[PDB]
């Protein structure tokens, strides 16, 4: 039965031929969903009680669009978002942590923007843990944004926008000074043509899955939702697509913000993106991920392409890893595992970071400190087998890799071990 | 030889990658599609298209295919439709090296347990009426296609029939209705609405495949650019669709409201072929050959022998096209399942033949209308120089190009055996 | 050039161009013999095995001590000829050069001693001799059984059963001599220890042509097993009576080693020839060269892809360290083993890395020989009273023992692979440590 | 049928990785085409009888070589004349006649650093007999190859000059020395002495691999089968490394003091074919067609072209053989580097291409002997039908067989450009 599921038999292709003639629509997915879940957030899902239901539909990231809307607008926006979240920190083994992302207004005419300038400050000053930074054109555009964000904004993800042609000609530059990259296709379609985004989607997202960055896939994704209840036969094949292409994130612009249906919108990319990811043809990716990373005599490096082998070896059902910045979790998620990566830190910030990366379910630790160290690691390390089995991802018997450090700290991951469920 | 520029174009660096990743990141938005488009649109005919004027800048703009829905409209409107097709079809026959073939497919409105009462006269109306191509609506099972083929009757035993996977029993017996059938049409409408609408995907990629497999035709259908019913422009997911179907190996894309009630039917189908340009030439052909070339069984068919043999000679030489002399168009057929970069030139005296080769990808048709020669080895060459010329004419070949030319040694269909490497002169 | 270029930077462009690694790069096969270079100098200890019979020729002490320090790991006695009373001496001349070298663990190289039996020849079973052989060789603390002409199952069955319950420890290696072996192998496989490729028997019972196939099937199918597999005899012939060997026999070794053969064997060349020490020098040369052009990006991906799932820790453990190993071009892997079982799994998988095994059990150390890539070290010291802490300094032990044995440097990375609790079957843990 | 399927390593062909291949090989799979690999055999006192020569080409000799390294101009003068009478005895049934090519080997430069003048006074003698091909010792650099070729002068244009790398400025220079040689000898005796004896399978492998990707010959020399010079049966190294420079890629193999003076010079050449049959059988052609396609470069050759299409089309129908026409032995020789399971039968009308084409694995040569037809068209098609006939009177073809013909558009060397399926009836 186990062999049945998950396209376990599309699996142990030798062709991707072959892989695409053994995929089945009555092979259930049995696996989380990886890919994290953007929504935007505007009038149609901005009440406390609508974000509720959208965190339990499986919103990860909330977008503010500072193009539109007052900084008190947003504001509210935030502390809307926050108090939804807190509802549920009550069960600490079954919180789910929220990243709060704000989307720049862009350089329009000029440059960094005035305006620009002060969302940026607002950001910092409102603890935002994401910045999308609109119409990057190249490496210095990332820098001022940077600078910006001060001092006090060190620990802010940027990630940046390559909406029109300068920024797919200079993206290598930009993705080197860039946190990640969102493939932003509604501006980049008007400034390239129309049938010539697939081709700069599946460029960038490959040259992201290469680099170990993420990539958002971003606009119209299931635009027909705005009004109706049903995606069309298009938007839902987009969505898989760009789960099958390796976007780390998908998101929700007006589907969220204006439309009749957030969280129905929410539900569909849910369904979806859990079909897709169990439709990835790993045998290929593994290799071919394995082979383009670069050798290292980086530990952290060396133990995470070891753990995801050894997760493959014995059909893992998660590797739990211990992370003070989400670093070792996003070495481990580059290689793109079938096994969830259950991240335990005490960062909430990196909590809510780690969303930008497929595959990692964060946990906040909020115990604290034990007098012995090693104690403390291996409370961390139940903590993590504890929330496994609540959430449905442990069961007794399973096998599960535990990745740890030598010393406190953080850059110290060296430790792989195998452990046995119960 | 070629020059620097020529391999910057058509994708030609990412084609040379060693990995479908490093394909992915080679994958350049300033490199212009260079070959001509592959992969057929078929347009459903309607109050917005049955103009003749309409008709003609619909063949312009790409449309291969025209689609009746049984499902709407009566037997004289359809009959109104057919003909306006067949006047805008032959306004162009009077230059013979650009003329382009048009098939026409009858769509039924579907099945009650057996087929259904209305099927059986809309068939005979189709018969009557020298369709092409017939796309039997929610077949089931083998048997469903076995009744097709019986209702064609006599005079309609050379109609292509496709078979519309529409529902779970569908999909499951996929096996055995794909035996049976000339092809299959992924008709995600339904399909979506018989099992859950976010397990279609799967479902068109496991037909796209196992139809690439078999060698037969495949068709993608049902909102691919649902939006420019509207508006004149696709959304950003609509134009992913259509280059998505493309890459998972679509003979055949759709357009049905777009083209019959939309207030842009000519827009729908320049999208269509804009879209289907750019992802014909991403495809990763390297390893798509390979694995086309490893699952294929062996062959003692010379034509099937000669098919490989001349699609791995144009992989070689970079040709510009392989031209087949074809009489049922079972040759080009072959050729097209190897999926070349080489446009398929078949050159045929069948005007049903030259329709129907629509349904494989890569394949062109050219209707030759010339009387036959007294020495056959002069009329095979009479035919093959007009496939030239007419390449010459569309774009597809230059003087110095190399094509390889597939023939047989006898006249009659079946005896294909003959691959040749010819220079363009 | 992408996926180096920084470990380029810090180990240097020199490092780049020894042990075959420009052809290891290769992204076909072909590309990967193209690259192969004459000039570029193999650097990894040699990890195939050297058998030597000892004979006439090899018999006396110091021209035993000759030959462990030539590479000599396991003694052969042939008892096709030969009393009880000249093996047991044979044996005692063994153990006396071997033990001459117990001072410290950077001289000791502990040698296996191997018992070839005589054989059924015109009897159906186990022969009468074969019993009284297997009996002796159980007394005298043998490590390893070559059975000679097995056909079936049942006839490692019967060695086992004559080894009977003292000598349940003795590894049995199964001798494929005739069509029947050939037939037969997977079942024989199946419970043997391992195999070995008797080209003698063979070339006369198959046709002369057809051995090669014999003997890269069986290879394959041990690799594909993780099973321990010989290449056996007139590897180098022409010794026994030249100082070099014809370039057909330094081709022949070399292709052994390259098909995927744990052990190589010298007979008569050691037994009986004039250059003994000088036959097994030739093997050690050839075997390291053989080494480094062995394409691993394929054959690691191939054993990969062939090896099913496994829920055994051990198992999941030594994949995890042989993939850490490749991707830090880790000097070794340093494994604790009680049986030799963990040092085993690592090796089935081919490391580039060499696999140094520490372990207390003199016989394991001896029997981990068998396996391609494993150096055994044997720890003498008396175990600690916290058990994490004993098993720390077997850890510095063997990186020790691996610096001052040049098979460690300062800033080298290794692997190390260890167990939850104490006791052979519970190896999970892998840790990736930076040598200071 | 199902007893097919299980000779010449079938199973172990059908692998999806070289593990399972290797697993797969079976001893009681029987090899069913001919050998391949050509035999060198050495002339010497053990050969010299014009009887003993009838019984080594009947044995599989295929390539006579004389060592200039000792030996007068008459004893050596005496060894041609004794293997072309032993040749032409079997020139009366021409559908069985085996060329077999007169090669010599020089002595070499010793101390000096240029061409040597005994070199100079062999080279002339080489061309005043009609050798076909000369082994130059010890070739260092370009350079030295250009001075063979210079004193062979212009009637020895058309000799072969295969280069030996014997010491490690072969090794390190070879790059330069095979772009102007005709192929390569791995002369393994003299590289052992020069070169660490350990190292010289890695110096092996490497010209082998090259050679194979330039698509020049490679031959293996010395010591193959030593100990046959004295005893009946060689040693379980000597057949393993028979079987490896086969798996390897080798064009040829050698023996030199097997048959030039040894005891049993017949045995040695059975011994060589034998092995040479199995190790043949035992290639693993999935891996090794793709990576010689993929690391051939694209080509506008037609010659090249044809070559790759009718290897890639035997591939497909499991091809008995592909006969091809050939003047120089050029399009014999593409075909030869794309290494096809199946026979190429080469029907020439020079002589001299038909003992040459012997350095190219697979090639089997026919020499037509019929004059002229009055038309092209039937005196090709006569060649084609002597190739068959050939074929069948030698158990490479039986009825109801596939065959490749690869032929060109019109007379005259160069013209390669068509590739035929035909089926023997
Ligand atoms: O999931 S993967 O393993 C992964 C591996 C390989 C490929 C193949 C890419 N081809 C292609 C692209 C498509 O979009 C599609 O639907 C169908 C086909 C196709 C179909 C065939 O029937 C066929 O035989 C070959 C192709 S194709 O090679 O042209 C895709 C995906 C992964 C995905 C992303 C990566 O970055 C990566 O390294 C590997
Ligand atoms: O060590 S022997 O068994 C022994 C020693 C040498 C040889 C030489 C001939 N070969 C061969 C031929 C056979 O028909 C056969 O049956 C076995 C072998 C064989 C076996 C081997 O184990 C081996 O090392 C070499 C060969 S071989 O292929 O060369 C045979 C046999 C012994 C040694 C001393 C003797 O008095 C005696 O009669 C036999
Ligand atoms: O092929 S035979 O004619 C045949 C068999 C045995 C011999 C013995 C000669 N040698 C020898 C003698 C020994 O006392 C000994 O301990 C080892 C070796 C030996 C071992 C080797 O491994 C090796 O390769 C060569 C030799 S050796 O040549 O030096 C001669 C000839 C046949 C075949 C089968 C037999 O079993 C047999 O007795 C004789
Ligand atoms: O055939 S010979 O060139 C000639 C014949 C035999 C030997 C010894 C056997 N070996 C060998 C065999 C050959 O067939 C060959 O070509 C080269 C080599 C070779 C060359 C070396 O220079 C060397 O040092 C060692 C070897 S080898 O030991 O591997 C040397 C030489 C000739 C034979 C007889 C003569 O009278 C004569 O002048 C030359
Ligand atoms: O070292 S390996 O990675 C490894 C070893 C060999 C192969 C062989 C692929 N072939 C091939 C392809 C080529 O382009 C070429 O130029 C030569 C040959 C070749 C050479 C030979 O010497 C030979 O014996 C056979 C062939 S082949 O035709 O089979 C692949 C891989 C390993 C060795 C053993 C294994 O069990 C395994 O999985 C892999
Ligand atoms: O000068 S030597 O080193 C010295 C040693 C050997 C040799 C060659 C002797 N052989 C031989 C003799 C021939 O005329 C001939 O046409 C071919 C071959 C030959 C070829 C081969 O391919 C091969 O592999 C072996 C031989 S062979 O050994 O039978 C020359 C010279 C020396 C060695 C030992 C002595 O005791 C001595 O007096 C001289
Ligand atoms: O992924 P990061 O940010 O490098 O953090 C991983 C670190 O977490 C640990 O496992 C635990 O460290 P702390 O106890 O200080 O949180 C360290 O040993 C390791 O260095
Ligand atoms: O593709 P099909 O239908 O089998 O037809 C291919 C046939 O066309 C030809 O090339 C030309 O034949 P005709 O001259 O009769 O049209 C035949 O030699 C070959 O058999
Ligand atoms: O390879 P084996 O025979 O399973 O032994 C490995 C064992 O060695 C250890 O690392 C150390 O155990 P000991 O204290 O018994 O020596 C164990 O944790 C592990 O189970
Ligand atoms: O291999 P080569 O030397 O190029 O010769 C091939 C030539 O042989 C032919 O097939 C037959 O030519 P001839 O009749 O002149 O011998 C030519 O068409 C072709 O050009
Ligand atoms: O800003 C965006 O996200 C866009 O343009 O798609
Ligand atoms: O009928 C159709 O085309 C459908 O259902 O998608
Ligand atoms: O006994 C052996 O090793 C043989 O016969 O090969
Ligand atoms: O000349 C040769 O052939 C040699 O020296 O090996
Ligand atoms: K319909
Ligand atoms: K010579």
């Amino acid at each position: 039965a186990f062999f049945q599921q998950q396209q376990l038999p599309a699996a142990m292709a030798d062709t991707f031929l072959e892989h695409l003639c053994l995929l089945d629509i009555d092979s259930e997915p049995v696996a989380a969903r990886s890919t994290s879940i953007i929504a935007t957030i505007g009038p149609a899902s901005r009440s406390v009680e609508r974000l509720k239901e959208m965190i339990k539909a499986g919103m990860n990231i909330a977008r503010l669009n500072f193009s539109h809307g007052s900084h008190e607008y947003h504001a509210e926006s935030i502390a809307n978002v926050r108090e939804a979240v807190e509802s549920f920190a009550g069960s600490p083994l079954s919180y789910r942590p929220v990243a709060i992302a704000l989307d720049t207004k862009g350089p329009g005419s000029g440059g960094l923007s005035e305006q620009d300038v002060r969302d940026l400050r607002f950001g910092v000053e409102h603890g935002v843990d994401i910045v999308f930074a609109s119409f990057v054109r190249k490496a210095s555009d990332v820098a001022a944004v940077r600078a910006a964000l001060g001092p006090e904004g060190h620990g802010i993800k940027i990630i940046s926008k390559i909406e029109n042609h300068e920024g797919v000609k200079r993206f290598d530059e930009i993705l080197e000074v860039s946190d990640g990259i969102m493939v932003a296709r509604g501006d980049l379609g008007i400034e390239i043509p129309a049938e010539k985004v697939f081709l700069a989607q599946k460029m960038m997202i490959g040259r992201c899955n290469l680099a170990g960055k993420p990539v958002v896939c971003a606009t119209q994704m299931l635009e027909s939702m705005i009004t109706k209840p049903r995606p069309t036969r298009a938007e839902t094949s987009d969505v898989a697509n760009a789960v099958l292409d390796g976007a780390d994130c998908i998101m929700l612009s007006g589907e969220t913000a204006k439309g009749n249906f957030p969280v129905e919108a929410v539900k569909m990319q849910h369904a979806i993106a859990r079909e897709a990811e169990a439709a990835v043809y790993h045998r290929q990716l593994f290799e071919e991920l394995r082979r383009a990373a670069p050798l290292s005599r980086d530990p952290t490096e060396v133990t995470a392409i070891g753990a995801v082998e050894a997760a493959f070896k014995c059909c893992a059902a998660a590797i739990i890893v211990l992370t003070t910045t989400g670093r070792s979790a996003q070495l481990l998620s580059r290689y793109r595992p079938r096994a969830a990566v259950i991240a335990v830190t005490r960062s909430a910030q990196a909590a809510r970071q780690v969303h930008l990366c497929r595959g990692v379910f964060p946990l906040l630790y909020r115990e604290p400190p034990e007098a012995i160290w090693a104690d403390d690691v291996d409370r961390r390390v139940q903590f993590g087998i504890e929330s496994g089995k609540l959430r449905g991802f442990l069961r007794v018997g399973d096998l599960v890799i535990v990745v740890t450090g030598w010393r406190p700290g953080s850059g110290y991951t060296n430790i792989m071990r195998v452990l046995s469920i119960s």
